[PDB]
């Protein structure tokens, strides 16, 4: 069926008919919603490869062609004789670029097309991989003028030869259990932190201190390396108006860069595939500084402002996260470092609604995850509709390696 | 099937079976997810199942189901369905019926309340005087001078489908929205099409910018008729600003009781299209919502100027910063005059209590994530992280067309 959106702010009406060509459950069913659930062979795979290849010819505008239909039976012996098969550069560029196109909880993709691909597949050893991982890092940061980019290392053979990153971003803060029972530093990575010295790591026991990456190639056991400090930008934290907002000591990193999630392309799997664009400033400020389970720091910044913290309708904790959130945006402007700022986001994504609903028919969108964690509806995708399916190429989660590697 | 909800700040998971009891469509399929989509007569015989269920829900509820009271009753339903192809509620029954609507509203943050609900009785009703005076006694009873008490009432269920009762206001009281000519909106833009049919229907406006609006009501399907609520029994707050006393001279203002009056309870497979109902209010959907949606009151320009705010550039949050204060003026403002309300922190963090109770004691409690999750300041309340089931179970809250598109006109 023809599936229409709605913004219940502009009344701008949208149809959708991409959804049509989704293939992948959802998780949910006629019965049952779930939509807030954070996480819902040869034969098998030239029909994934077909489906790939299809949509690729079709972009460049030769579908039916004989080098379409050349290409398509190439791959087919390929397969049926290596029971798998390479993608041309042009192929990954494409799928990987499509990847980020169909991430449904993405808010930046009005930026998907101007991904920047690195090739790593030609990669063999977990040195060469920290290689390869630091010139992404130095390349994206760019000095403080963020460029999207994407390291993509060997795909998949036997899964006994996978590459991994163990870190969920390039880069992040350790996180130690305490005495106190307190956690120092950032609780989210608690585990890896302790991975990292359960496996060699010298942890400096600070607040803010940058992981180690441990590096996976070809199966073998994982390896450790420290970011050269000159590659890691980071933004040290100050207030416009509140001068002892810098004694709270608060800085971030100015790249993001998650690493742990597999991107699938024409039924090829890319177990290591970190990718990098810039921040949204509630990312920070909101998530990472505010969440009670974080650096949750709304308390002391509470305290510090001098505000009736007795009662939760005095709404103290919002007057504190706006000021939170004001001064991570500040820092990074001033210190030239890329960020957007929920507002702006949004209202690029709403644009970006637009455009792919009429030159693709549609946009698959996780409205759980696009509406920014503060002032939502005053963001316009707050009262935007949208329709959440899955399209591949795509980026997925999947197991983490202490979990499933076999040392 | 077992299905597992997670906490993400707690780490706590819960377990739903309550959701294999579900029988209406959610609007989703395995392919596609309408999960923020805003709105995705019977026959004799699909009339008996569904009384049958409600009945047996009931008789369970009082443990005494399979009592020889359980046995009669369902043979007395069904004699009567077949009789009269409809069947009367107890009015043990109609009570309950309407405190598991509200206990199924998977879009209610305010459910933990749902047991203390004042059910009135209007089902010997028959003409829009009636209606009125049955509405006037409700507000008066449910505003009780500020300490505001659940309530509903229930008109007379539908019959052939032309004879429905209804109440055309969304809300029993709401301030009036003017289109003028230069395409401004005086008052709420949000009721506009609302106050032009009371216009054309006879009422003289005074054309203000919160002047509540009377109350047109249809009684046994026959034409809807204009009533003036009696000024006395409608409780409105000024609001003002705790530290900044030039707010309370930005002139608004809004009444303390919330009842919405034009959705469908479904009891039994009875269809009651009259049943306004009222609680108190969560302070964002005011001073989030009405004051500043754009298509709303939107007065975070008005109030970021007054705050000499840096407006210049988004990134100064000065939208957010506003947001807030005002947001602190309408509690404040309630708060100091005595009438009920309840913030979002107070709100969410209660509903978490009740929906951990509602898995213990019932086996789930349906939710809308996207509508549960506060308007302002989402992750920092506890609904954010919490994972939420969405099904729709009946008795139930339902919408339904607004009776201007449908009526027949006498
Ligand atoms: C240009 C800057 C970009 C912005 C501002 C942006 C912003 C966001 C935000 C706000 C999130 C939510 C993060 C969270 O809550 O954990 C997100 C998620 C995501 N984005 Fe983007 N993004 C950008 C670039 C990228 C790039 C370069 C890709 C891939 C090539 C990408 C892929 C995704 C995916 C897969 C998710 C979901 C991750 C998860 O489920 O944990 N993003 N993005
Ligand atoms: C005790 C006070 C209560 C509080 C604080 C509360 C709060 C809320 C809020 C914040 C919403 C969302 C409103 C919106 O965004 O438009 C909501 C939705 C709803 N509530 Fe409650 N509620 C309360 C009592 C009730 C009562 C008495 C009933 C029914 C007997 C009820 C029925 C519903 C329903 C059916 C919805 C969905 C409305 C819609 O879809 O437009 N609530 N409630
Ligand atoms: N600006 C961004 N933002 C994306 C950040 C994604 C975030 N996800 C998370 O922290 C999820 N909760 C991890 C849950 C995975 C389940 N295994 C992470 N890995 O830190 N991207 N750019 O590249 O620009
Ligand atoms: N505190 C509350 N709050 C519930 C308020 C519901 C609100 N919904 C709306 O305004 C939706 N936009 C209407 C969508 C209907 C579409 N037909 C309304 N009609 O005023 N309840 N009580 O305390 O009783
Ligand atoms: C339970 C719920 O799905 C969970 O808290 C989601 C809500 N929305 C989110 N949205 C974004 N962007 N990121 C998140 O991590 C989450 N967490
Ligand atoms: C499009 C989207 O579903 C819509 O704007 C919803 C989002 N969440 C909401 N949540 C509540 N409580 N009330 C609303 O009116 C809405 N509107
Ligand atoms: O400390 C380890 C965690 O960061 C890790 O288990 C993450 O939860 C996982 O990689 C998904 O983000
Ligand atoms: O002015 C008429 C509107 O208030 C009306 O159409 C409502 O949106 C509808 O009754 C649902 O609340
Ligand atoms: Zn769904």
């Amino acid at each position: 069926r023809f599936l229409k959106v709605k913004n219940w702010e502009t009344d701008v009406v949208l149809t959708d008919t991409l959804h049509l060509k989704s293939t992948l459950e959802t998780g949910c069913t006629e019965h049952i919603c779930m939509g807030s659930i954070m996480l819902p062979t040869k034969d098998q795979l030239f029909p994934l490869a077909k489906e790939f290849l299809d949509q690729y010819y079709s972009s460049i505008k030769r579908f039916g062609s004989k080098a379409h239909m050349d290409r398509l039976e190439e791959v087919n012996k390929e397969i049926e004789s290596t029971s798998t098969y390479q993608l041309k550069d042009t192929e990954l560029i494409y799928g990987a670029k499509h990847a980020w196109r169909n991430a449904s909880r993405c808010v930046g993709r009005i930026q998907w097309s101007k991904l920047q691909v690195f090739d790593a597949r030609d990669c063999t050893t977990a040195h060469g991989m920290f290689n390869y991982i630091c010139n992404h890092v130095k390349y994206a940061t760019n000095k403080g003028n963020l460029r999207s980019a994407i390291t993509i290392f060997p795909q998949r053979t036997d899964g006994k030869h996978d590459f991994r990153v163990w870190n969920s971003q390039l880069i992040r803060y350790a996180g130690y259990k305490q005495p106190d029972g307190s956690t120092l530093g950032d609780p989210a990575n608690v585990q890896f932190t302790e991975i990292c010295i359960q496996q060699g790591w010298k942890a400096p026991r600070g607040r803010f201190d940058v992981l180690p990456l441990l590096l996976q190639a070809n199966g073998n056991d994982p390896e450790l390396f420290q970011i050269p400090p000159e590659l890691v930008l980071e933004v040290p934290i100050r207030h416009p108006k509140f001068d002892w907002f810098k004694d709270l000591g608060l800085k971030w990193y100015g790249l993001p860069a998650v690493s742990n999630m597999l991107l699938e392309i024409g039924g090829l799997e890319f177990s290591a595939c970190p990718f990098s664009g810039w921040y949204m400033g509630t990312e920070i400020g909101v998530r990472d500084y505010c969440d009670n389970s974080r650096y949750n720091i709304l308390e002391e910044v509470a305290k510090k402002m001098d505000l009736d913290m007795r009662k939760t309708s005095s709404l103290w904790k919002d007057q504190a996260l706006v000021e939170i959130n004001i001064a991570v945006l500040y820092s990074f402007q001033s210190d030239k470092v890329t960020i957007v700022d929920h507002h702006s986001a949004t209202e690029s994504f709403i644009k970006h609604m637009e455009n792919e609903y009429r030159c693709r028919g549609g946009c698959p969108a996780d409205w759980v995850w696009i509406v920014p964690p503060m002032s939502g509806s005053i963001t316009p995708v707050f009262h935007q509709e949208m329709l959440n399916y899955r399209l591949t190429p795509s980026f997925e989660y999947q197991p983490d390696p202490w979990n499933t590697h076999v040392w």
